[PDB]
């Protein structure tokens, strides 16, 4: 406890103390950055930044820089010192590489593990995010290991672990915590109902759901909580190349982990960087060796506030607005989402999609037949009142956007076989997935 | 825990094993399964009493789902797993941190070594099964850079694994032997020669299916003559045998008592032909007493040229069961040796066969100029070596393994709800 190497909540009593925790790490950080081919080349000829003061002059690092430096242009240590290598989600054609030492991994795990509900050895923790190149599954599992929780590696987007099998695991293993994106929370609820289980009653050991990766309105988050019996839905904000940079407090806001990174809001028009306001999320992580980043622009649209929260945490808050005009009206996924998830929970509307045409908003959603026409009418009124856009809203039969087989299919985990008996299906010979 | 070199004879090995049995028998009796099994009676407590210990069947692990085999409080578990095979009847297994050190050490017994300078591509599943987690933990134990490929995942198609193999200078892979050929076919589709264009690739680790020496040597040749290092394991046991430099798998008998079960007689011997029985010696969470993995195996105590003081094991599994086809008996093992005895220039890697009562139906891919020579030579080989009537069909590449499997690229999408007029909104809630 005495010789803990990185700060934790409670180590500062003021914003000036926080700023000194940050400033004191900058000489080590600037020295480590200069070991990478990217920064050594950037500061070739000139004198590199070495002091906290020099940081004010440090040029933004763009997503496009990380892509151009693929794979190891940002690497500051020998490859012998790397523990894991990762690529970000998004375009497969233009990969974003990131990589971490064991010591880098302790910082990552500690940041994920800042869940206000706690992670305890008595928890059974279902990790239902991908383990394929992306960090998300590995990050949750490492936080689970750090805190002693029993980790169930569900993975996501894998033929080994369909939703039917995840519902069975949730129920029969008395799972206490989940990690999955907010769409997966509704997919698991629909799979539960398909198996004849009520998400709001039949999972009494489930005490919290951890989520990230999508823009999530308070309206949808509250509905996800309600679907699963009113348990906490605990949001964090991160990326493969940064780790977790903000986490929810008990009052439902995400706070920036400023003890572990310098956070700045970038106005691309102005080219200026401030500590707060509206603009693009810029990050300087303070406790990484392998892949130093100096003012990395995640290029997410964010609002950062230094206004105190009811939680009492001495950290700024962040709303993530995401990274369409129909006549004058701007329509965001966020605004439509608040209207869709304001429908009464009894209508069981979870799955929807919209297309922004120049002239009209096309919107489709699944609802059971009895409530479909009520739902279409109420959502139409809500769009008229709140957005005033012309719309074509179509109610769909369940199983049309999210097929019954996604919710109920069971899939044997087969190995390759080459010789078959007459009565066997040899179409699973070499293609056994 | 012992390492190779800690015993100088089979009697010393047996004493390393016997000395752990009191702790193991005591830990087993903490589980509801063994407590119930030995209810009323006095339980086995000594090395000598082990000779009387009843086999534990696969069906027992299934019946005890989920935590009937659990010997510690759930607070002490690190990870929970389910085995490959039938989804309808899950086999649960689970491990403490200390259980995980034994698992990682056993996997890390690769005669080629795992070193911090290695870049290690883990191309097996992380979904409930242990295999991806096991390789990653061994990688971490030894300081190798782990690239988590995963397998059976939409995030990591073959095209992307081939790109990573090449551009990251990958030195080691972990994937089943069919995935070794799938990566070779995907390599060619990306314009890369498996036998020349991956000069940093120094070894390929493999397991999970019956593998003849003939096929293993061909996999090595496809990838430029580098070592193909086989292990034998299961989700519920971990790695129980690993390859030596002479190309045989040795049982990790310092970490588990191995016995061959004859199902008709119900007897257990140290060696011979029968079903693989395992008593792991260094696990707390899920003690197993003579667990019958029910794989068909031959164990030999004949000394190996490698000088390792451990018995060797061939694993037949399902690949050893004879199908009767007219006069002859055919195993997958024997067919495999004939298919992979075709000249390497024919590029025959993907095949399948059906045992009919009257005839062996066999299909395989071979590129166009050589396809008919391949069909003729494989026909002659079957006549000379098996004498089965056969119908052999040579297929164009892309028939058994479609070109799309080898070349498809898939963006890793999040859910999107709002789309622009010109976008495909059939990626909305089904974004996988
Ligand atoms: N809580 C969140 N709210 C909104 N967007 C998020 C959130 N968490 C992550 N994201 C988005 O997901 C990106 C990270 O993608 P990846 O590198 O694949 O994890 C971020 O840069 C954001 O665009
Ligand atoms: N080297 C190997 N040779 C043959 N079969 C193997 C080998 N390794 C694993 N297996 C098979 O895979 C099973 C374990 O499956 P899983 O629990 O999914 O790892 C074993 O019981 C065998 O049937
Ligand atoms: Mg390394
Ligand atoms: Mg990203
Ligand atoms: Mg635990
Ligand atoms: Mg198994
Ligand atoms: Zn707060
Ligand atoms: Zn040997």
């Amino acid at each position: 406890a005495m010789s803990r190497s990185r700060p934790e909540l409670g180590d500062w009593s003021s914003p000036a103390e926080l700023a000194e925790l940050q400033r004191s790490q900058l000489p080590r950080v600037l020295a480590q950055a200069l070991r990478s081919p990217f920064y050594a080349a950037r500061y070739r000829g000139t004198t590199p930044p070495r002091t906290a003061d020099d940081f004010a002059g440090v040029e933004v690092t763009a997503k496009q820089d990380l892509r151009d430096q693929y794979p190891f242009g940002m690497l500051a240590v020998g490859r012998e010192h790397l523990a894991t290598y990762h690529e970000s989600s998004g375009t497969a054609g233009e990969p974003t590489a990131s990589y971490y030492t064991e010591e880098d991994w302790t910082d990552l795990a500690e940041r994920f593990a800042r869940k206000w509900t706690g992670i305890h050895p008595s928890d059974t923790f279902l990790v239902r995010t991908p383990y394929g190149l992306v960090i998300t599954g590995h990050l949750a599992q490492a936080a689970g290991r750090l805190r002693g929780a029993t980790v169930v590696p569900g993975d996501a987007r894998s033929l080994a672990t369909p939703l039917s099998r995840m519902v069975r695991v949730l129920k029969t293993l008395d799972v206490t915590l989940t990690w999955c994106n907010p769409t997966e929370i509704t997919m698991l609820a629909a799979a539960a109902k398909a198996a004849g289980l009520r998400p709001d009653q039949d999972f009494p050991h489930l005490r919290a759901m951890f989520t990230a990766a999508e823009p999530l309105t308070e309206v949808r988050r509250r509905r996800l909580s309600e679907i699963w019996g009113g348990i906490p839905v605990v949001e964090e904000y991160g990326s493969t190349e940064t780790g977790t940079i903000a986490g929810q407090c008990p009052e439902g806001r995400m706070h920036l982990w400023a003890d572990r990174a310098i956070f700045e809001v970038y106005d691309p028009r102005t080219g200026t960087l401030s500590e707060a306001g509206r603009g693009q999320m810029v990050v300087t992580p303070l406790y990484r060796d392998a892949m130093p980043l100096l003012r990395y622009n995640l290029a997410d649209d964010v609002e950062v506030s230094t206004d105190p929260c009811g939680c009492g945490w001495l950290l700024p808050t962040v709303t993530v607005l995401g990274r369409h005009r129909i006549g004058p009206a701007t329509v965001t996924q966020q605004r439509l989402e608040e209207l869709v998830f304001s429908l009464p929970a009894a209508y069981e509307v979870m799955f929807w999609r919209a297309k922004a045409h120049p002239d009209v908003l096309e919107l489709e959603f699944e609802a059971p037949e009895p409530v479909r026409q009520r739902a279409v009418k109420e959502l139409g009124a809500a769009l008229d009142r709140e957005l005033g856009v012309p719309h074509r809203i179509t109610g769909l039969a369940p199983g049309t956007l999210v097929p019954a087989e996604a919710l109920t299919a069971q899939r044997d985990i087969l190995k390759a076989r080459y010789l078959f008996a007459e009565d066997e299906d040899w179409d699973k010979a070499v293609m056994y997935f």
